[PDB]
């Protein structure tokens, strides 16, 4: 059922995954693509991005989430105009980015496993450069619920891509926009959808009533027995929620 597709962004080829047309558009964590999204893409639809410098995407030097939300808003306006953005981990902050200078094709957000700062433990950033497979063991166990298909491959993924985890996880550390909301500076208008899995020590649930209290029209989901991995681990739990709220917003299904 999905398709790869490229697009070309100033030079840069973007490769992307797509499902059934739908306007929905995801965005991918630190160390991983488009294919963290497949249980999404084959059954709700949409287009999921990968940024540059993972899967299949050109390599290009990236300092700022800002830069990761350029790509991911010409890729999004090139492939679906305007969707609902679903990002996950660092995939959220580049949402929140993206909303902030493109409000305008954006439907609504879909907030999983982020926050509005993601400072990385020391042990697992600095850890990386060091003795990355106990980095990378660190991070999984705050990742997932259980040990398993899942949680092996994704491990081999982490050891196979240390180097670009550690500068999206860099970028990570450096993403702050905590006081603005705070302080009513910064406003999300549209709907919001909040998702987190209840096990999760990434981005725990803290991070995830932060946005929902900040938000005005936000719901928070938290999803049994899945940590940070939500989207893999409970996929047909994460599906429904999505789906329910993709009705409530008006992205139709679009069948045949
Ligand atoms: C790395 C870490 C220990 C640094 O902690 P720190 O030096 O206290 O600095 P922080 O800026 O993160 O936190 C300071 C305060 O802001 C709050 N805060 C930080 N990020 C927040 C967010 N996204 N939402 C709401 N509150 C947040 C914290 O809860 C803390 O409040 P407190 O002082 O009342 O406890 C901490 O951020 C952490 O444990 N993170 C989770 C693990 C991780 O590595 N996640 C990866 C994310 S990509
Ligand atoms: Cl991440």
């Amino acid at each position: 059922m999905l398709e790869r597709v490229f697009i070309d962004v100033d030079g840069v080829k973007v490769s992307l995954l797509k499902g059934r047309e739908r306007k929905v558009f995801y965005i991918h964590s630190s160390g991983s693509d488009a294919t963290q999204w497949v249980n999404q893409l084959t059954a709700i639809g949409g287009y999921a991005i990968d940024l540059p410098n993972h899967g299949q995407s050109d390599t290009v030097e990236v300092n700022s989430v800002d830069e990761y939300a350029y790509y991911a808003s010409e890729s999004l306006k090139k492939t679906v105009g305007k969707a609902v953005v679903v990002g996950h981990s660092l995939g959220g902050a580049v949402a929140q980015k993206l909303y902030l200078r493109n409000p305008e094709i954006c439907l609504a957000l879909v907030l999983v496993g982020t926050g509005a700062r993601l400072r990385v433990l020391p042990e697992i950033l600095e850890g990386l450069k060091k003795e990355p497979e106990k980095a990378v063991d660190l991070m999984l166990s705050m990742a997932f619920a259980s040990k398993g298909e899942e949680y092996e491959k994704k491990r081999r993924e982490f050891l196979d891509r240390v180097d670009v985890l550690h500068l999206d996880l860099s970028l990570c550390d450096r993403f702050d926009l905590l006081e603005d909301y705070r302080n009513g500076k910064l406003k999300i208008g549209v709907p919001t959808l909040v998702i987190v899995g209840e096990e999760d020590k990434l981005t725990p649930l803290k991070y995830h009533e932060f946005f929902h209290k900040h938000i005005p029209n936000s719901e928070l989901v938290v999803i049994p027995g899945a940590s940070h991995m939500v989207m893999l681990e409970k996929h047909v739990e994460f599906n429904e929620a999505l789906e329910k709220f993709l009705k409530k917003v008006g992205v139709a299904e679009v069948h045949h």
